[PDB]
């Protein structure tokens, strides 16, 4: 039986390499505070301020915090990341179980300056998931406050709030107002522990791989085509220019002219930036020439954006202003901090089947020519899909995400995130978690005013999260080696992916997921 | 049914984003404006720079006209500003188009040429009759995941900077269907149609 | 199999449709232009006008040359003037593209 | 088995709308002061003050408090109360059922100017309720102290007093005075827990 | 059942003289702190001080602790040590069992300068064992910290840390980094017991 003197649960952290099959576990310490001293709150932001319109937001923040396991580093070690990217070519979540366990609940009192902490057995916290999915999902915006990527830290438990339709700062009579402390929920105290299970929808494996073909090459080098392309529109080696059409196969000294079957992935354009500063305008071009969606009269930077190749071959450079995810290395302020703190990931094996992010998608005519007129071809900025077009998705990082949940909506093209990962209909639950509120000593004559002053507490505890992942075998007949994730060999002062002396984990640089090759 | 929250709004109030975009691409404070580049995570500060799974539903853009009368202009532009699509020579006006928001906060007047389905009042003539005669139907609740019928999708840039370049950012009109983009159908109304015949035909596009 | 309507005559001929399009923003007949909004049902006379529920495939243009010679520019236009798709870098030209009808 | 370290029941609100039945269910967290020092209290009010005749009472204030659910706002989410005004004529309730859990009692002492608060683990309550009818039925009044309307608001247990035969501010024979110790009530340690059912007799339905 | 106000085991200190078999068994008191405030650190030393190219090391210290029994005077007394040495050409283990029981754990604050001590009873312990032997085996070189020769010592676990590959104080690409709470262990509060089992592998007599 539970009691105060047992312990609900273990510890568990595992990777269980079997067949298909890879079962990662992590178990985590959390502290949970109490938030807005047990309030909802209207929180809202207007234009009447500094604020412009494209930052107004209306929306509550709850007393209610959440778990978020989103990110894969709280999944995998960084050589269990390792062993997946090598060996294979695609994964995707097969079912996840989730644990609270060994709970304690503390309240903390302050006598003039010094502070003090005690158990307190009686009290609970309260502890739903949301199945049905009937609240605001907050998960997959790429908010902070997930689990630590390594198993020592504690972390705490992010507040939760929610944002809803809006005039500037003022509400619309669509708005919706939800109340948590109207669903089911399980209240725990210190000998309780909480569980569920859950079953992820069957989803396309993330593809981890490039391919070792571009899309235009798929061409036989041999082999002439019997399909004819017009070649020259004028009479040739003639004194006069007198036009005459004139028709050839394409072949292996003319590829660019051969008739292909596919073509690139949509393209919606990016600014180029270079990374090197003496080659970039002289302006702060970052918001003015962004790349910017209008959405009901706001204006919204696109970001990342739809998958698109970092940039051409041998310029490393130049990067999409917009268009790549950006991760700060450990340490990194949370404003207007230097290009050496952030980590910039790079496409460079979509470029295949992909368009850059910051050239044109291609060319088309803008006029019909005559014996008059001239042709004239325009730039193609933005292109949306066709038929016989093929992409890649965003690649998956060790510190990104790993699920965003598909919007409820009449239609969707291609639902995967733009941030990269696997869109759910349904994905986890999230769940939610609160501390019970403990009323300090009420008057000892009645009064209608709702109690406001509370007993200083918070909560600690253990938190298990054990996903099991499907494998898809890597079965190649390549000859010769694969490019693999390897570190690096020479000496460092400290280890990668390892405490620093003051004991300080940090992740040096993004890990991407796509190391192998495919045939396209 | 409406969506309670708009399509870009899907984030925490609360919490900060560990992603980070470009903020600033000049020294800041400085005497020289010595260009450097600087990096910051969106927050509740700035909600409109922060990364985002989903983009607003395709657009294919409608001429914009104000109930008002003054307000629009002084000319016939109903046939020749109007959006068409050009078939076998043949210029056939979009009506009522692909599903749009009919317009923007705050802005009741302003309605699309072609955008809206229009129904008559009880006993309304069948030629150049007045618009006090027709019920203008319209949609409020896609402004959540779609785009405004009268304005631009978004903007994209035109050219790649250089030092010597300053960069310029062009305007889309029509955005077909991207990855990772998500829309509402049209509305039902009371007297309008229940269903059409999908044509028979190798290939559709969300076939409604 | 071709089809033997047109996308855009699938209505019936005979009859108007109950839905109303907007025909003339401006005051007609009268000696000034004045602005005004007026509504029409679109018939058989008008077609053109008529609210439809499909609309045609995706179109990627393609230059047009014609077979007679004294008709298209004097140029070499095959390759300048060419649709073409920029994939990493190269200019691959589009062959033979979306499907699209020859002409008119 | 119940104990210190286990909760004796979980939270639960909903509205379950199932045919022709609404099962609504709320739950609170009250707290419960120490009322009178533990005393029955003779009260009254007689015309001698500044009071007039008709305001005279005479009547005891008990140490016990008590729950009243009366209001329909404790029972109902206003869309909750939309569904049921909007889709139907009538209703009326079936059956209720009621439970005490969660108990913590807590010590409060003061030393010099601080105040601390500790749990006693020791401390027990006292519950009954009247089946019988065979108290002064103080509900119905519409008196204050029901639970918020709003499921996170903590409230505090009104003090149960009742009035009885006066003649000015005095007593009369027929005058009643009833201890509320005299009943059987259990007695709940912080693992015991409370439960009752009750089914509504026949009554016709509300006419909305 | 296990609670707070039962013991988890009991004591034993014995030698079981049977045949050609002896158990020996001990049990001691201990005391566990908490090393590097719950940290794991980098520690190294170069040559660079006055350290010479022989010295120098790099490697992780952890907070985890570890018990070493390694020694024989743990489970052997002066007198049990006769018998065997005097009557027995060799020895050689057969196996080993080992427990943890009776488990306080102790909360300790600081208030001006007067220090208190105080229980806590839902605070735990994390207990593993490598049994793979997938971690730096740290046993063998003759460290500090054995259980005391004389039962009625209390003795402190020692700190784990370990070693691994280095030039000069610089680490090397195959340096391994090892996070201990990266296995599976297990958690105990006050009423919990650890215990397992080992059984020696065939090893040749020590020849006395
Ligand atoms: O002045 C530059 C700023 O312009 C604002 O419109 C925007 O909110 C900021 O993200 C930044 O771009
Ligand atoms: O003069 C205006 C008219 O122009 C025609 O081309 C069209 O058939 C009519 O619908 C109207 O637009
Ligand atoms: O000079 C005309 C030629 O231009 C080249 O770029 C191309 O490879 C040829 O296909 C042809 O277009």
């Amino acid at each position: 039986a539970d009691g105060v003197g047992s312990s609900s649960g273990n510890w568990h952290c595992d990777s269980t390499w079997l067949g298909d099959r890879v079962i990662t576990t992590s178990t985590r310490t959390w502290a949970l505070p109490t938030y807005n001293n047990h309030l909802y709150k209207q929180i809202s932001n207007g234009t009447s301020g500094g604020s412009t319109n494209d930052n107004t937001y209306f929306g509550y923040s709850t007393p209610w915090g959440y778990f978020d396991f989103n990110r894969f580093h709280c999944h995998f070690s960084p050589r269990d990341w390792q062993r997946l990217i090598n060996n294979n070519w695609g994964f995707r979540p097969k079912r996840l179980n989730f644990k609270l366990f060994n709970i304690q609940v503390k309240e903390v009192t302050q006598n003039e300056g010094t502070k003090t902490i005690a158990n307190n057995l009686t009290s609970t916290i309260q502890v739903f998931t949301d199945s049905e999915y009937q609240l605001p999902y907050v998960l997959g915006s790429a908010h902070q406050g997930c689990l630590p990527p390594f198993p020592a830290d504690v972390f705490m438990i992010p507040q939760y709030g929610y944002l809803t339709l809006n005039n500037g700062s003022q509400a619309v009579g669509r708005s919706s107002f939800y109340c948590l402390e109207y669903f089911p929920s399980q209240m725990l105290r210190t000998g309780n522990n909480f569980e569920f299970s859950y079953q992820f929808e069957d989803v396309p494996f993330h593809s981890s791989y490039a391919h070792s073909q571009s899309l235009d090459r798929l061409m036989n080098p041999l082999i002439d085509q019997y399909l004819y392309y017009l070649s020259r529109t004028q009479s040739t080696g003639g004194t006069a220019g007198t036009q005459q059409l004139l028709f050839s196969q394409a072949g292996p000294n003319n590829m660019s002219a051969q008739a292909k079957n596919w073509l690139p992935g949509p393209c919606y354009r990016q600014q180029r930036v270079s990374t090197t500063l003496s080659q970039n305008n002289n302006s702060n071009f970052a918001w003015t020439g962004a790349t910017k969606y209008h959405l009901n009269g706001r204006d919204s930077l696109v970001n990342p954006g739809v998958a698109m190749a970092t940039h051409k071959d041998d310029e490393e450079r130049f990067f999409p202003s917009s268009g790549v995810l950006m991760f700060g290395k450990q340490g990194a302020g949370k404003d207007n901090v230097d290009y050496s703190s952030v980590m910039l990931t790079s496409e460079e094996e979509i470029k295949t089947t992909n368009p850059v992010a910051t050239e044109q998608y291609g060319v088309v005519a803008d006029n019909l020519q005559q014996q008059n007129a001239a042709p004239i071809v325009g730039a193609v900025n933005s292109q949306g899909a066709l038929p016989g077009m093929v992409w890649q998705n965003r690649d998956v990082y060790l510190q990104g995400p790993i699920w965003a949940k598909i919007p409820h909506t009449d239609g969707n093209f291609h639902p995967s995130p733009l941030m990269g990962g696997f869109g759910l209909k349904h994905p986890p639950p999230q769940i939610l978690i609160k501390n019970t509120p403990v009323p300090a000593d009420p008057p000892t004559t009645f009064s209608q005013a709702k109690l406001a002053s509370f007993i200083t507490q918070y909560s600690t505890g253990q938190v298990s999260v054990e996903i099991e992942w499907e494998l898809q075998k890597e079965n190649s007949k390549r000859w010769n080696p694969e490019i693999q994730y390897t570190s690096n060999y020479y000496k460092s002062t400290n280890v990668d992916f390892a405490v620093n002396t003051d004991g300080t984990y940090s992740e040096p640089r993004p890990i991407g997921t796509r190391y192998l090759t495919r045939n396209l």
